[PDB]
């Protein structure tokens, strides 16, 4: 019973469900999803406050020469001082604006009068400015009660700094998933081992998923190499799903042989809802929910072992995963459109997700800008080197046909398109 | 004299110095990017390895009916065992081939003969398999000495499991650099102050920066706000530059008020580039290079005050610098080209760097797919909420004209393009 891709996908989300949400302190709430919204307690400016150094004035008076009767940068600056007409105070940017000035001349059009400071301050308004000017008005850029970040908004560095400007230091947010993480087999040993005995290969799936998982700013639970014994892997994953930790993640002893236990503990456990998906690479991917007894749900992804199908597993069905759990409202990945710069052979049986290093050229061979991607080369499921530098995951259906050069193709972008390498 | 930003930027590029390569762990050098390369100490597979559960065979046997041999799925599982014509050898996917067999043949194109285990173990083969099929041989995914990753490549998930492959714990890399950030003003309180006073705001930019620094993976060294006060700036920025950060990150202090002491002191310790650049937002920008007393450069960004200016710079000047002093090949944001979804007024004066909330979609409003660009509203450089949800900075020229909506412009996208909500 192989499901495609997208049936997979919508099973996924369907049983995935967001996390309760915390209390944070303000660097803690960085990628996180707002709980919460917040409102301003107070407008900004607070003060109606100067756009610019130079001289706060009452427009009505036009140039001239005038005493600078106060200075205004910041605090109780001028505090009691009215500018009345006939007279000027002196202003930095950001500095209050004092009672009866109506607008700020900046500097520039400006030049001081008489003798430094062995005189009283004397300054010449170059120019007819206009009631306003240069001045921002209390709550001009953020009124007192606006809301300023809204629930379900990602906190980024400008929501961090409008948090700040808020006066907000303990933020409601949805919390990341924790996730543990096993590999299994009898032939691996640790990434440690130096000379391999003879039928061994090193643990390579762990490490990076550990990295794939850390990349999505998840706590990892390590859980080891777990041997090709029913008992002991029933124990492992008996020990996870009563740890507290959300998704578990196991990758191999899910194809077809007769010490693969992934699928049948996991039939045991809780629910499986697939074990077999019409895709390249990524068939034997096993997706279950287990209830912890009391009392919450641990999702769990029995990730193909060949480390390429491994990681794609990650990336296509993971990834929307964790951001769902962690409150995202929008957790599919970037899908864009785009030319090959190479002619691909498609898989006449399952669509295939070909890994390709995409970028953005001023011509994308059809004459107007756009992506453009090469291929990794051979797209065997054992061969981690496909998935070296790929940052886009082609999606070609399922017709066996050969895909020309200049064909346009859809890709799910896998890494962070704000660090792509310029064409 | 105000300089364009494309020399602002050749002139950071020209100074700023890629870090002394350090030894990390494996998890440490997720993100960083690599100092040596990296070659297969031994081959993968390093024996020739089953791609199926199934049954290893002579392929001129043919179809028929043989008794199994031996079980071979892991370790030394068949060591002297030979499969000889006229016998198979169970075999499970990552199982060594015993000697003699030379193809697999699926266990879903086989059958189990006799009573299974009350008679020695026989299998019916249903099909004429060739050589080779469902072999990985010796080193077809990974050649022993091939190189892996080579210097200069960043290290994602992948790249992780290619070390873990190799069986690399201990990583040669190119560290991130270390930033000291403070705050400037008179004006400031901390973000945890409740009722403001008169002429107070909170320091917004600090934790700004902070998060954007972390958003960077670098260490951040958070020096706290300034007073407008020369020889307390002075001390600070001193105990900064033998601290033994790298890159120093001011804000404010930088414009034409008479206690803006960034730019003199930056001046007397070190080297100032450029003080102006033609950019909204962006003008009072400065850059300048400090040699720490022995001995090491430290670089200095005078931010601007107005928080959009602030991050705005740090988004196009910093983030590069970070990205270089961290060995990246390719430090430059990625830049594509859109279409925008509303008219927007350019400056007659400057550049602007116009935020934008960007998104991919299948009619980008002229028949093709592509992306395309709503504003975040009013620019001004005081309003933080023009930041809001910005994953991108329009790139629009100083003609003073109305863009209409429709017209295609270039697009520096400031956050994470795999993280990019879809249409
Ligand atoms: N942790 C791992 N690291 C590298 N390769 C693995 C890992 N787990 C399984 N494999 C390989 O993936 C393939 C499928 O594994 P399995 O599903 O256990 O049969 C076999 O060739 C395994 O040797
Ligand atoms: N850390 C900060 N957080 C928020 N606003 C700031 C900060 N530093 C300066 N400003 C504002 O930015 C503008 C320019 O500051 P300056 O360059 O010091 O004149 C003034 O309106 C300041 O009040
Ligand atoms: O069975 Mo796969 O789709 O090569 O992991
Ligand atoms: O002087 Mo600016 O360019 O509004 O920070
Ligand atoms: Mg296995
Ligand atoms: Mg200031």
């Amino acid at each position: 019973e192989m499901i495609p891709t997208e049936e997979a996908l919508r099973i996924v989300f369907g049983v995935s469900k967001r996390l309760p949400p915390v209390i944070v302190s303000l660097y803690e709430a960085l990628g996180k999803v707002l709980a919460e919204d917040i409102r301003a307690p107070d407008p900004l400016p607070p003060y109606p406050a100067s756009v610019k150094d130079g001289y706060a004035v009452v427009a009505s008076d036009g140039p001239g020469e005038y005493p600078v009767i106060t200075e205004s940068r910041a605090g109780n600056d001028g505090l009691g001082v009215t500018v009345t007409p006939g007279t000027v105070a002196y202003v930095t940017t950001g500095g209050p604006i004092p009672d009866g000035a109506d607008a700020v001349v900046q500097v520039e059009d400006t030049k001081v009068i008489g003798d430094v400071s062995t005189e009283s301050k004397r300054v010449k308004i170059l120019i007819q400015t206009k009631k306003g000017t240069d001045i921002r008005r209390v709550g001009c850029d953020i009124e007192k009660d606006a809301t300023v970040l809204t629930t379900g908004e990602r906190i980024g560095a400008s929501e961090i700094g409008l948090l700040a400007t808020a006066g907000v230091t303990m933020v409601k947010v949805y919390p990341m998933p924790i996730v543990a993480i096993l590999s299994t087999g009898d032939e691996l040993v640790e990434p440690t081992a130096g000379t391999l005995g003879r039928g061994q290969i090193r643990d390579s799936n762990r490490a990076m998923l550990v990295a794939a998982v850390m990349q999505q700013q998840c706590k990892v639970v390590d859980l080891g190499i777990v041997r090709d014994d029913r008992k002991e892997l029933e124990k492992v994953l008996d020990e996870a799903v009563s740890s507290g930790v959300d998704i578990i993640l196991t990758s191999g002893g899910v194809s077809m042989g007769d010490r693969d236990f992934v699928k049948p503990l996991l039939e045991e456990k809780g629910k499986v809802y697939f074990s077999k998906v019409l895709m390249k690479p990524g068939k034997p991917l096993t997706f279950a929910e287990i209830r912890a007894k009391p009392g919450k749900t641990v999702l769990a992804f029995g990730l193909p072992g060949n480390p390429v199908s491994c990681l794609v597993c990650f990336n296509i069905f993971v990834v929307p995963t964790i951001r769902q759990l962690a409150g995202w409202t929008s957790p599919h990945p970037l899908r864009v459109r785009l030319r090959l710069q190479e002619p691909i052979k498609s898989d006449p049986i399952a669509p295939e997700f070909h890994r390709a290093i995409i970028k953005w050229k001023d011509n994308d061979g059809s004459g107007t800008p756009g992506f453009v991607a090469e291929s990794t080369g051979h797209q065997m499921s054992s061969r981690l080197l496909s998935m070296r530098s790929a940052n886009a995951l082609l999606e070609l259906p399922a017709t066996g046909n050969v895909l020309s050069a200049g064909s346009s193709v859809s890709a799910i972008i896998v890494s962070d398109i704000s660090a792509f390498s310029i064409d």
